[PDB]
């Protein structure tokens, strides 16, 4: 039980252990606030996030215990974990406030694509590493939902971590069905994120540049073709299909003429993740057989998630409930070797 | 006058060197790079072939790329690796992405002789020497090692030592320097003397000084043995919340080192008091310690060299990748072997 010192932070209060110094914001909104950090400890800078209301709505309540417990379970190379999470609190009746702690990332992705013309093994082993973490956040039945070229952190030795940096527009990256407010949607939806970044790393840009949504999907349209009636069939929404039944055909472009600067085993990889059905898009754990990635691929260190249950939308409680949760989930921590 | 290459795949890597270069058995890797002990057949020594890893893949990778070529490139000391050869399958700048160092075949490090025997006093006085003779001539170039540690200390079947950065990817927080772990951000050459006094403390006793578990530990264990800061070294820390958090400490005094290492050459301990200061402005010089009388039968001022000016200027530039790649391969072109 450490020392806590306290400090305002553009109209934020911090309470923090004095392991951590120099506490820097780096960020703030609706779901917390960033700090960078200097840890005493261990000499690396961190991020602590604090954060945002934790408990005063039942939705944020829900969205705290759910962030904690995920991320005390994620434990791969190429996905963010926690080094550290803590509360002023001294007991379950004072517990307020929440703070997660992780290694600073510099760094991102776009940070990458905007320095330099990346070559093909450079993009071999950057989308190998997004979908070796994927392919373990898959296996916990979580979704990313919005991956992007700046929630994914690439260190100076290009080994790259999956984050969620909420507190580059969102919309480039997203599969269609979601801004179609699809009913259900699965994990097939990132693997279409990883499509659209795999292809602005082929090219140096944004592959679908959309002002709006529906910018967005007639850019989206217009390369892979309007849909089939295989996919028609499974359209349960009657006006969506009216639409888009009305569409004059659109023809689904060559790839190889498209990205026509790229490696053929690259354009066909692209060719089986944007696809508009999701069903037929290949999955992470499929794609890194591939044989774009041959001289990356491990299928004895690709792991999996732990037998945890990380999608439990069934559990209606009240704030009280997943605020004890949640205490128990911090008091409960154990920090990484 | 191109060397013919050959090529072979050992662990994952291509290795494509001179034809020269026989018997490459893989001996270390990591993100920095890979090494392969091998037989150069012009000049009948074993080498250690370093493959750079990812060389020009970013802009950090370009400029250490181009660091450690410059660097090596320089270093003429027998007690500092010296660069044999550095080639390219490359012929044009066009083809340029792969750089190969090569330098000695290094057997052991510092580490494994410790663990092995009790040195006697005039082996720990001849080790010191050579760490204190490599160290006046990097520190002449206005080097800064900053990673001092025995693994890093290369020393053959004569006692002969040589610096070198092993590293590719025994703790590096035991040999630091107490302002490295404060986060001093203008820290000095004063740094690699504090390593040097940690690793003669453990030659002289067998065992690591400071072995902390952090960075807390690390200087809760220093202090235990240099003591809290005094007066004239609280006034160097401008922070008012550092100074208070120092005097809220319970207060530990200097430990005289002379009645902590038993049995040691007393001249051994006052070098190592003049080394083992909190304060680095107080700390004794690598030219200074030379001729400290511990060293009195090896210490020769005319055979003790300073380095030719080195040109540091490209650290402080900030440059494409293609740019760094362009110098790196003028460097690479104009290498000269060492006769
Ligand atoms: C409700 C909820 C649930 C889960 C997440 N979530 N999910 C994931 C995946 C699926 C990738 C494992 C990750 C999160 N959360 C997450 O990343 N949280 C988090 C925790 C601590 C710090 C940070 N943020 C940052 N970490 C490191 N460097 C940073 C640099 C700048 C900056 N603005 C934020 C940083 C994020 C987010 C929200
Ligand atoms: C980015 C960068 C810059 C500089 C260095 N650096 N710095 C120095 C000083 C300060 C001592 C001159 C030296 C290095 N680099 C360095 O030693 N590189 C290097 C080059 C070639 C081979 C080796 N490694 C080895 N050399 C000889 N025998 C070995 C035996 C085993 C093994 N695993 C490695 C060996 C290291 C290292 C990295
Ligand atoms: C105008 C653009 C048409 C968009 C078509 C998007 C098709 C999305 O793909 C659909 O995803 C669903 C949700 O995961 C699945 O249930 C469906 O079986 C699948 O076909
Ligand atoms: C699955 C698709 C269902 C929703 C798509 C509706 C988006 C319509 O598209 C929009 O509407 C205007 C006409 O209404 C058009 O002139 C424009 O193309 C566009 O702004
Ligand atoms: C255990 C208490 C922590 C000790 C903190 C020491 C950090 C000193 O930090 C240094 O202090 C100097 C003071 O003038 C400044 O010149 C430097 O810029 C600053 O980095
Ligand atoms: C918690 C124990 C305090 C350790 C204090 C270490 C003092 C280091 O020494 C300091 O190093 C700085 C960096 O070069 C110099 O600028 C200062 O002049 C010097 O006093």
């Amino acid at each position: 039980r450490p020392t806590f010192y306290r400090q305002e932070l553009n109209k934020t209060i911090w309470e923090v252990p004095e392991r951590y110094q120099n506490l820097s914001p780096v960020g703030s909104g609706a779901y917390g606030s960033v700090c960078a950090a200097f840890d005493t400890k261990t000499g690396l800078r961190v991020a602590v996030k604090k954060l945002s209301r934790p408990f005063q709505s039942i939705i944020h309540a829900k969205r705290t215990y759910r962030e904690l417990r995920l991320l005390k379970h994620m434990k791969h190379e190429n996905v963010i974990g926690l080094l550290d999470v803590f509360t002023p609190a001294r007991s379950l009746e004072e517990f307020n406030d929440v703070y997660l702690v992780t290694h600073l990332m510099g760094a991102d992705l776009n940070n990458i694509v905007k320095c330099q013309k990346l070559t093909d093994d450079h993009v071999q082993f950057l989308i190998y590493q997004i979908l070796r973490g994927l392919k373990y956040i898959h296996s916990a039945d979580i979704i990313h939902r919005d991956l992007k070229p700046s929630n994914l952190a690439v260190n100076e030795d290009c080994e790259l971590k999956i984050l969620d940096f909420g507190l580059v527009a969102t919309r480039w990256y997203r599969a269609p069905e979601i801004m179609l407010n699809w009913m259900h949607y699965n994990q097939t939806v990132d693997i279409w994120s990883v499509g659209c970044i795999m292809a602005e790393l082929l090219t140096g840009r944004t592959l679908f540049p959309g002002t709006d949504h529906i910018d967005q999907l007639k850019l989206i349209l217009r390369l892979v073709g309007t849909p089939g009636a295989e996919l028609l069939k499974k359209i349960s929404s009657e006006s969506a299909r009216n639409y888009i039944q009305s569409l004059t055909q659109m023809p689904k472009m060559n790839f190889a003429n498209v990205f026509i600067g790229a490696n053929p085993l690259a354009v066909d990889l692209l060719e089986k993740m944007l696809v508009l059905d999701s069903d037929k898009r290949i999955t992470a754990a499929q794609a890194l057989a591939h044989a774009y990635f041959a001289q990356y691929h491990d299928p004895d260190d690709e792991p999996v998630a732990d037998p945890y249950d990380q999608s439990f939308e069934s559990r209606d409680l009240l704030i009280d409930e997943w605020k004890s949760l949640t205490y128990d989930e911090v008091i409960s921590f154990v920090p990484p070797p």
